[PDB]
C-alpha cells in the first residue's frame, strides 16, 4: 500500500469543503456524475478511431448503487478508467494553475458549488462522506484502488476485488448525518434537478 500527501492546495480545498458550513451538499452527486460523463466522453471518442478500445465493455452507461447496509453510495461509469499514474496525477499529487486564487474567491464568499466549473469537483465526495474509495480500471494497466478519509493523505494500491473490465467506481462512505444520499426519492429527486440531460443512460439502483 503506498501513500501519498494532497498537494497543499488540494489539501486546502479539501478542508474549505470539509468545514465551509453549506447546506446545499447534493451537489457531490451532480459533480461525480460529471466526471463519469467525461469519462464516458473520452472512451467513446477514442473508440471512433480504435473500435477495439471497447473490448473491455461496449456498454458506455453510469450506475448509482446504495446500499443501506454498509451506508455507501457507490457511482460506478464504463468510461475510460485511469490508470495507477492517472490516479496519482489527478487525484491529490499535482493543483492546476490559479487553485490558490480559486480558493481565495470561495473564502471571499464565491458559492462552493463553483468547483465544478474549476475543475475540481471530485472533491466535493467529500461534502457528505467520511471516506472515499476509487476503484479504477483502465485498458493500459491493471485495476487499482485510491482511497482517502481527506487528513491530507490517500493511499492507492492494486485491487483485488470484483474485476471491473473498464471504468471507475466511487464508493462514498457516507457521514452518520447524511444518510438521506440511500434513499431513492433522494436520489431520483438530486439526479432530475441536476442531471437529467446527460449523455449516457444513469441507472438509480434499488434495495
Ligand atoms: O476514470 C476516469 N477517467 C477520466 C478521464 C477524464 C478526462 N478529463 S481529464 O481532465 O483528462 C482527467 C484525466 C484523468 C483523471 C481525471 C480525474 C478527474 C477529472 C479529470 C480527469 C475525466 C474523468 C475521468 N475518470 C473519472 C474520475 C472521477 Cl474522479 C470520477 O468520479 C469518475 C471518473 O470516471
Amino acid at each position: 500500500v503506498e501513500t501519498f500527501a494532497f498537494q497543499a492546495e488540494i489539501a486546502q480545498l479539501m478542508s474549505l469543503i470539509i468545514n465551509t458550513f453549506y447546506s446545499n451538499k447534493e451537489i457531490f452527486l451532480r459533480e461525480l456524475i460529471s466526471n463519469s460523463s467525461d469519462a464516458l466522453d473520452k472512451i467513446r471518442y477514442e473508440t471512433l478511431t480504435d473500435p477495439s478500445k471497447l473490448d473491455s465493455g461496449k456498454e458506455l452507461h453510469i450506475n448509482l448503487i446504495p446500499n443501506k447496509q454498509d451506508r455507501t453510495l457507490t457511482i460506478v461509469d464504463t468510461g475510460i478508467g485511469m490508470t495507477k499514474a492517472d490516479l496519482i496525477n489527478n487525484l491529490g499529487t499535482i493543483a492546476k494553475s490559479g487553485t490558490k486564487a480559486f480558493m481565495e474567491a470561495l473564502q471571499a464568499g464565491a458559492d462552493i458549488s463553483m468547483i465544478g466549473q474549476f475543475g475540481v469537483g471530485f472533491y466535493s465526495a467529500y461534502l457528505v462522506a467520511e471516506k472515499v474509495t476509487v476503484i479504477t480500471k483502465h485498458n493500459d494497466d491493471e485495476q487499482y484502488a485510491w482511497e482517502s478519509s481527506a487528513g491530507g493523505s490517500f493511499t492507492v494500491r492494486t485491487d483485488t476485488g470484483e474485476p471491473m473490465g473498464r471504468g471507475t467506481k466511487v464508493i462514498l462512505h457516507l457521514k452518520e448525518d447524511q444518510t438521506e444520499y440511500l434513499e431513492e426519492r433522494r436520489i431520483k429527486e438530486i439526479v432530475k434537478k441536476h442531471s437529467q440531460f446527460i449523455g449516457y443512460p444513469i441507472t438509480l439502483f434499488v434495495e
